[PDB]
């Protein structure tokens, strides 16, 4: 798909997510799979959707020691996954362990994104860690760290976008989350979008991701 | 069918086969078994499931480290999978320590041991100040240590250097797991409560009689 669209599959029941997955399809979007759903289902599920065509981004956060994060990123990879997030907290020589075990895999290997803050912290979340700078600041300085290792781009709200593209440069790929809608977004520099509900929820998804991908540039 | 021993042996393998080869050769009465991000990636919660089914106890490590919510659906599900342990990275902060207690609370004394990584093994200082953390590792682990006993989680992944520090400044029932210079001897004498030992036993040449020669000494 050229869709920037990627589709959150927040259920945790098999029954529901795949009959979902059924009504819409892979031409249109990418899907996201995340961590209450993996620990439910495991590799079978992303197996189950890329058999039913679908491109996903494996959304676990991979946080460890560079060892280990290279291994779990190589097994994410073997998977065949499109897309695979590490924490930038996990320093620098996580970061590069994990894209030097990809390289090998070339043109297969999955985008290597860095979550850098999450969205649910702030100043006072931050503090009990030691950190002073604001969330906003704290991301950007992973953010830098993120693209000196080498890594495809970070976990960004569209809010930061034009910020992170002015400082960070343009091939340097920006994932939303999951106010703007995509269009705006698309503008404010984002790459790849995460949406849950508004697609999900709707009572036509194939419709609901028609008029949003008739919005955006491809 | 409950071990006396603290030893919990790390599955590390990126193959099925190997891993039950190994677990068939050993007893669950002589260790528990540690499930981390390479294997359950590969493999997902049946391979949890095909250990329970061989009488183990299981301490799944999978660093959850996401926001409150999510990681609190993640330490649920991996309760409902009936495990004896998980973590939880404490930087995700109170908020996310203190969901994840509470989503264990309905499980009451089956619910898993929930216990904090604090700083990865890996860390030396340089790692940290990428971060912008300006303690050592052992002195930023002890701030996270102290955050995770005030949050009522059950106990860290911290070093056996670190055992005699951590008992008598947090007291004796806040566990101590060691992530694998001090012996299994030792590191019990210093008050760890459970080790994790990985390769000197999975690649040794006779892993059986490893792990016995390290149970004689505990
Ligand atoms: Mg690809
Ligand atoms: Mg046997
Ligand atoms: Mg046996
Ligand atoms: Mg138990």
């Amino acid at each position: 798909t050229s869709s920037p669209v990627v589709v959150a599959l927040d259920y945790d029941n098999r029954d529901k997510a795949l009959a979902f997955v059924e009504r819409i399809d892979p031409r249109d979007c990418r899907l996201k799979v995340g961590k209450e759903m993996f620990t439910l289902l495991g590799p079978q599920f992303v197996r189950d959707l890329h058999q039913r065509g679908f491109e996903v981004f494996l959304d676990l956060k991979f946080h460890d020691i560079p060892n280990t994060t290279a291994r779990a990123v190589a097994a994410a990879a073997e998977l065949g996954v499109w897309m695979v997030n590490v924490h930038a907290s996990g320093g620098a020589r996580m970061m590069t362990a994990a894209r030097e075990a990809l390289l090998p895999f070339g043109k297969e290997a999955p985008l290597l994104i860095a979550v850098t803050v999450l969205t649910s912290m702030e100043a006072s979340d931050l503090q009990d860690l030691g950190i002073m700078l604001s969330p906003a600041d704290h991301a950007a300085k992973l953010a830098a760290l993120t693209k000196r290792c080498g890594l495809d781009g970070v976990v960004c709200s569209a809010q930061e976008a034009v910020r992170f593209k002015q400082e960070l440069g343009q091939e340097f790929k920006l994932v939303t989350p999951g106010i703007m809608t995509p269009e705006q977004a698309q503008q404010a520099g984002v790459d790849y979008m995460v949406i849950g509900r508004p697609v999900t929820q709707s009572a036509d998804p194939v419709a609901t991701l028609a008029s949003i991908n008739a919005s955006l540039n491809k």
